[PDB]
């Protein structure tokens, strides 16, 4: 029913495959790849703020579910986008071309980013504090 | 007596000034000022794994007390330098013109960095899992 918690990276998949196709380089990549950061999200609503840690960079973005917002990205670009919320659990959006799911089952959260063909993945554990 | 935890920022005094005195490029001062991220020590004895979420910027860096070791820092240049362990409760090293202290009290850890006449000061919180 919320989203809001601090999450624990557990696992990815294809992290240094996404990376590498939306043009960071290789020498960044390699540094943040086996970084396992907390992100943290606090929801109110349809209200999110996001301060997302992923490889080396932290970005923290804010969004009103069904509302244009300018999201931060992995390549520094502001992409405007609409969120969306299905469910209760589910946020989900596309800019560029890239599919993006953020899945909360429990205290898990499974990011799903699709890019072509690959499929970038993300599981975070929700720490029960 | 250890520090091993996961810590939330909660405060902090002189970021940008701090961040000016090392030349950290503008855009990442403004865009890092106000993110309260979370950071990592694991600590085995004298070793220290540290994965340090610092503005927009996640550092990880490892080394032994009372050993020489090679640290990246905010610009992202290496420097070398020994931390010392001073009291039993503060991490302590001076590398170029900065001194850091890092001091445990229970939950609490305060980072302070001199830079000539600024004092760039962390207050975190163990998050308790
Ligand atoms: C426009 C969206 C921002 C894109 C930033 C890409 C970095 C990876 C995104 C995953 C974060 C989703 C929240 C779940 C927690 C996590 O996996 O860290
Ligand atoms: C080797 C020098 C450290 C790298 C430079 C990072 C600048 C900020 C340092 C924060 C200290 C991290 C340790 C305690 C946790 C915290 O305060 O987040």
């Amino acid at each position: 029913s919320s989203f809001s918690g601090k999450y624990q990276l557990q696992s990815q998949e294809n992290f240094e495959a996404f990376m590498k196709a939306i043009g960071l380089p290789e020498e960044l990549i390699q540094k943040g790849k086996d970084i396992k950061g907390v992100s943290e999200i606090v929801q109110n609503g349809k209200h999110f703020k996001f301060t997302i840690t992923a490889g080396s960079k932290v970005i923290q973005n804010e969004f009103t579910v069904g509302e244009e917002a300018e999201m931060e990205t992995m390549t520094g670009e502001k992409v405007k986008t609409v969120v969306q919320l299905e469910g209760d659990n589910k946020l989900v959006t596309t800019f560029k071309n890239i599919k993006s799911v953020t899945e909360l089952n429990g205290d898990i959260i499974t990011n799903t980013m699709t890019l072509g063909d690959i499929v970038f993945k993300r599981i975070s554990k929700r720490i029960l504090e």
